[PDB]
């Protein structure tokens, strides 16, 4: 049934999801709800689907992909935000600070909710959207990446005109995915400081200009542009 899909319905809808691929997400959310009788697991359960209450798929102008949730209990069903009662960890810190340096209108903030972001049509989705307390990246593998993939095929496919913003490994890892003849992508090593540069080779985070250039796109493309400096607590 459609409400145990956890999705908005306007998401439900755009992604057309087939019948087989529904009951293999039920029995995937089936699957972590008891896992969580023996360990927990970030983020809660009806937080999984959170970007997708946000805003809807045509609102979507910049992707931007996480990996797995934080694992401290400061994961709030978005990437790299930050419930209000945590501490921003090492990664928004240095999200932040590319765009202090670099967008006029931003003043980094105290808290680390990016859910203004969210409404405007910036899309922050983690790659895998489970995690065991205390243990990073214990999701990853072929439980999410089906489902993730298919979201970002979906706005690939069926949107024109987005932004991809893919920091890291795994993030860049899902550049196929996007259309480029369609979509802007840009990719940079992970904020985190001292992140893998390649081994094989992205640019680097710090200077990489990301959202400035992502509105250059959006606007030359006649789209309304994110602002990064609103950032409501």
């Amino acid at each position: 049934d459609d409400r145990d899909l956890l999705l908005a319905p306007k998401w439900i809808s755009f992604l057309s999801l087939s019948s087989f691929l529904k009951q293999k997400l039920l029995s995937l959310l089936r699957q972590i709800r008891e896992l969580r009788l023996t360990t927990t697991v970030y983020p809660p359960q009806d937080k999984l689907m959170w970007w997708s209450h946000c805003c809807d798929p045509e609102d979507i102008k910049v992707v931007i992909l996480g990996q797995d949730p934080y694992h401290k209990g400061q994961a709030t069903g978005l990437a790299f935000s930050v419930d209000p009662q945590c501490q921003v960890p090492p990664s928004l810190r240095s999200i932040f600070r590319e765009l202090e340096a670099s967008v006029p209108n931003f003043s980094t903030p105290s808290h680390g909710c990016l859910d203004s972001w969210a409404r405007q049509g910036v899309l922050l989705l983690n790659t895998v959207l489970t995690v065991e307390k205390g243990r990073a990246g214990s999701h990853e593998g072929l439980g999410w990446d089906w489902f993730t993939s298919f979201i970002i095929s979906s706005i690939s496919s069926k949107l024109e005109h987005c932004v991809f913003l893919l920091w890291g490994r795994k993030a860049i890892d899902r550049t196929p995915l996007i259309n480029a003849q369609k979509h802007l992508v840009l990719t940079a090593q992970h904020p985190s400081p001292l992140a893998s540069l390649g081994g094989s080779r992205w640019p680097r985070f710090q200077g990489c200009n990301h959202f400035n250039l992502a509105n250059d796109y959006l606007t030359r493309h006649r789209r309304e542009t994110v602002d990064w400096g609103l950032l409501e607590q």
